């Protein structure tokens, strides 16, 4: 809500809980299954059908999670990725996730990022991005990726951020089609 | 806050966002945005400020400055703060929602790729910049990989773009931040 002295984006109960309960998920598909549970919880708490979480890349320790809170939060910058990366940085007391001595961080996200989130992933210091639904899956339910540069993935890769896509794509599309139906 | 995204605003920014203010001329709007750059640098933030104004009346809606380092948040560019704070005050994610005056983002520098998408999603109908991307990069800030013809990109979404407005003063402030950036104490800073 509106504050005088802060930008303040409140989080619904499931998301506060997700950011404060201990969770180590070693396998990539474990990490992505949990992110898709957050998608489902978010849809039920009036949010867009997107979620993301920052994990320690090797251990799979969950550091923070975010979901689309654009409409209920009255904030167009409130995509899953922005919240997940920002909360991870708050937790780790730094604006730079690749700060010396911090373990390598990974953003596991329900769908390929829009142009804003593409830039946010670059500045964040995460070293790895893993996506489920593809860009055309997102467009097919009326979400816009915006004008991203051509070869956005190679843009990430050239800056030391490894990119995997398509992970539990079909599971993520099931939740997208469902949001679009309702 | 582990229960919210919470970026605190320094007092001078609370002040900027508290007092009613109307600036008709583009140069007046950018003059004010450049005062916030200097106040931000003195309040431990980066050399970047932006403000959302009603396009046709000059009424200030909200201002934002770069709070990346003090706010421990790489998303906290001036543009993201200005836009989000304006959306919070008017109680919509969409600055072009029915009933709302057309909004213009005035920004001390051309937007990086993240801020470029934020602009597109925000609903503002006008982007007005001072320093060019070349200026920003000249002192080690990185605009990142924007799409080819990013300005044409904005225009095709109906977002009119101006740049170079009070560019000299904005460059002078960038160079002054850069001269004071190092670790060796300089009383002149
Ligand atoms: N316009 C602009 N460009 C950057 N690289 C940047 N980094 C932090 N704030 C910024 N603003
Ligand atoms: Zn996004
Ligand atoms: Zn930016």
């Amino acid at each position: 809500g509106h504050m005088n002295d802060a930008l303040h984006i409140g989080l619904p109960p499931f998301l506060v809980q997700a950011n404060n309960e201990p969770r180590v998920l070693a396998a990539p598909e474990a990490r992505m299954g949990y992110v898709l549970e957050l998608v489902r919880a978010n849809i039920a708490a009036d949010g867009g059908p997107f979620a993301a979480a920052v994990f320690e890349r090797d251990s799979g320790l969950l550091i923070a999670a975010g979901t689309n809170r654009v409409v209920p939060g009255r904030c167009s910058a409130a995509h899953a990725e922005i919240l997940a990366l920002s909360l991870a940085q708050a937790k780790l007391d730094t604006h730079d996730l690749s700060a010396d001595g911090l373990p390598a961080c990974e953003l596991v996200t329900s769908a390929e990022p829009c142009v804003m989130c593409f830039g946010a992933v670059i500045w964040s210091g995460v070293r790895s991005l893993v996506c489920a639904a593809r860009s055309d899956d997102v467009e097919a339910i009326g979400f816009d990726e915006g004008p991203r540069p051509e070869n956005w993935m190679g843009g990430l890769e050239a800056r030391g951020i490894t990119v995997t896509t398509g992970l539990l794509r079909d599971a993520a599309c099931a939740l997208l089609r469902e949001y679009n139906a309702c």
